[PDB]
C-alpha cells in the first residue's frame, strides 16, 4: 500500500566514496579496488573553466598533486591517468569495502539512485531518471561532483553516472564511470543548453498501472486507442512516441491488472487532453515520468537487495 | 541547485536490520548492541489479529520460539520481553555494526526517513513526514513490519518509527522504539480511520523559501498579513495554526532570502485562495508539507553525516 519515490539503500556505495584534492579545489571521488575515479576538472582552478585544455593542465600535476582522503585517512596515490571526463588515481590500497560492482551506460528512461556527497561524505540519497534529453534532475550544490548514481541487483553495484555539472533550466549533466558524457554536454564552463524535456511515455503508463494496483481508479475510460493514434496525441505534448517494444515491457503490469496497454493509452490521452481536473494521482497533480515499469513491479513485489 | 525530497544515507541502519520469525509469521527487526526490537504481532496467526490478547499469546512463547536471522547467520536468542507493542529479543551478541544511536519519540510535523525492509534485508529508503493526524504517506505491503523511520545527526542515528499497520485511507501507522503508536491507533485488525490530514503550514512555508533561493519566485506577490489573519484563511483549507515559535524556526531562511516570514504567509494565502494556475513550484503541482526548515537548511547547505 501506497507508492513513493524509493532509492535504493545506499550502504554498498557509502563505503566507497573518499574525498580528492587537488590544489585548492576539493571533490568527491569513487573508490573501487585499488583505483579512485573522479572528474577531471578537480585539477582546475576557477580561471581555468572557461577555456579548459586538460591534457596541458595535467602535464603540471604527479601523483602527489592528489590528495585522496577516506574518512580521516590519507591515500597514497601510486599512478594517475584521464579516461575522457574522468581521472583515474591508482592508490596502493584495495578499497576493503568495495562491494560487488559493474560499470554501466545506461539508457535514457531508465532511473537509479543518486547518493549526493560533499568533502567525500554522504549527504543523501534521491532517485533520477537519465532524461530523453540525457539531463537529470538532481540536488548538486558546490563541491556536489564525484557524487555517484547508481542501480543494485541482488549484491551487484552497477554505478551508471558521476556528477559533473548544473545547466541554466536548473538540471543536471554528468558522465558514465568510463567518463563518456551522458547527452552533447561538456565539462567546460560555456552557453550550453538542454533539449525539449521530452516525457517518458512508458514510465507515465507504468506509473498509471502502480496507481491503479493502489487503489487510484477515477482516470480509467471507456474508451482503447491504437499505438499510431495514441502518438498521434502524444507528441503535440512533447511525449517520446510509444513503441511495441515499450508495449511488451508493460506486459507484466497490464497481466497483473487485467488493464490491456492500449486502454491505459486511451486514459493517459484523456488526462493529456483534459487534465486532472483537480484530482490527485498517487499524490500527484501532474503525470510522473520517473518510475520504469521495473521500478513499479519491484516496489509492488517488495524486492529486496 | 535544484530541490527534491532527500532521504538519509542508510547504511548504518542497514548493519541494524535482522528478521525474526516466529512460528509462520516472518517480520523486521532492529539490532543495536545485544537487544532485537520488533512488532509485538509477530507472536500473532491470522485468527489471532482479529482481538488478540498479547499477555495470553506470549505466555505460550518462549526464547526458542523467536528465530533471529542476521543475513545468513542464525542469532540466539537469551531472553524476550513485550513493551508497549514492541518486544525486546535478548541475544548473545552484541551487533558488531551497532551505530551511534537513541530513541527519540519525534513531534508532529517532523520528518524522517524509512528503511522500507523485507525478510531482514533492505528494499528502499525514502522521506516521511509525522502527520499532524499520526499518519505517515509510505511505501509498504506484508512483511514490512519492524522496518524503522530514522534521522541521522553527524554520527548519531536517532530511531524514532518502528512500522506496525496500515489504514484504510493507504496511509501508515507505527510506533516509537519504546512500542508506543504515535496518535491513537492500536495493532489490531479492527476498524480504525484517520482523522483530517491537516496540512503543515510551517512546512509548506519552508518549501516556498527553497523555491525562492532555487530560482523559482513566481508567487511572490505584494501583500503582506498578520498571523491572526493569515489563520483565519488556513482554517478554511485545514492547515495547522501558524504560531510565533514556527515564525521564529523560519527566522533564519527568512534572513537568508530577505523575505519576511508574513510576505511569505500572504503569497501562500494567494496560493491557498487562487491555486496554480498550472504553474509549478520545485517541480510540483501541489504545496508540498514534508519538509521542515531544518530539511531545507540542510539540502541548500550541503550538511553531510
Ligand atoms: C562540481 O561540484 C560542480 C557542480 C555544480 C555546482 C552547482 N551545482 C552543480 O551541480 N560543477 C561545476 O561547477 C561545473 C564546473 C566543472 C566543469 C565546468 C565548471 C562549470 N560547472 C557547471 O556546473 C556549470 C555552471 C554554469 C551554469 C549555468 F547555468 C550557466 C553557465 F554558464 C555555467
Ligand atoms: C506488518 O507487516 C503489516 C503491514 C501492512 C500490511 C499491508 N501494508 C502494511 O503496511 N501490518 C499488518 O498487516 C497489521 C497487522 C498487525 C496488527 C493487526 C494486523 C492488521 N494490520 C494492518 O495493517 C491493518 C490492515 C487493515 C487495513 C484496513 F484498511 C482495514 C482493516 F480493517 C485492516
Amino acid at each position: 500500500s501506497g507508492f513513493r519515490k524509493m532509492a535504493f539503500p545506499s550502504g554498498k556505495v557509502e563505503g566507497c566514496m573518499v574525498q580528492v584534492t587537488c590544489g585548492t579545489t576539493t571533490l568527491n571521488g569513487l573508490w573501487l579496488d585499488d583505483v579512485v575515479y573522479c572528474p577531471r576538472h578537480v585539477i582546475c582552478t576557477s580561471e581555468d573553466m572557461l577555456n579548459p585544455n586538460y591534457e596541458d593542465l595535467l602535464i603540471r600535476k604527479s601523483n602527489h598533486n592528489f590528495l585522496v582522503q577516506a574518512g580521516n585517512v590519507q591515500l597514497r596515490v601510486i599512478g594517475h591517468s584521464m579516461q575522457n571526463c574522468v581521472l583515474k588515481l591508482k592508490v596502493d590500497t584495495a578499497n576493503p569495502k568495495t562491494p560487488k560492482y559493474k560499470f554501466v551506460r545506461i539508457q535514457p528512461g531508465q532511473t537509479f539512485s543518486v547518493l549526493a556527497c560533499y568533502n567525500g561524505s554522504p549527504s543523501g540519497v534521491y532517485q533520477c531518471a537519465m532524461r530523453p534529453n540525457f539531463t537529470i534532475k538532481g540536488s548538486f550544490l558546490n563541491g556536489s561532483c564525484g557524487s555517484v548514481g547508481f542501480n543494485i541487483d541482488y549484491d551487484c553495484v552497477s554505478f551508471c553516472y558521476m556528477h559533473h555539472m548544473e545547466l541554466p533550466t536548473g538540471v543536471h549533466a554528468g558522465t558514465d564511470l568510463e567518463g563518456n558524457f551522458y547527452g552533447p554536454f561538456v565539462d567546460r564552463q560555456t552557453a550550453q543548453a538542454a533539449g525539449t524535456d521530452t516525457t517518458i511515455t512508458v514510465n507515465v503508463l507504468a506509473w498509471l498501472y502502480a496507481a491503479v494496483i493502489n487503489g487510484d481508479r477515477w482516470f480509467l475510460n471507456r474508451f482503447t486507442t491504437t499505438l499510431n493514434d495514441f502518438n498521434l496525441v502524444a507528441m503535440k505534448y512533447n511525449y517520446e512516441p510509444l513503441t511495441q517494444d515499450h508495449v511488451d515491457i508493460l506486459g507484466p503490469l497490464s497481466a497483473q491488472t487485467g488493464i490491456a496497454v492500449l486502454d491505459m493509452c486511451a486514459s493517459l490521452k484523456e488526462l493529456l487532453q483534459n487534465g486532472m481536473n483537480g484530482r490527485t494521482i498517487l499524490g500527484s497533480a501532474l503525470l510522473e515520468d520517473e518510475f520504469t515499469p521495473f521500478d513499479v513491479v519491484r516496489q509492488c513485489s517488495g524486492v529486496t537487495f
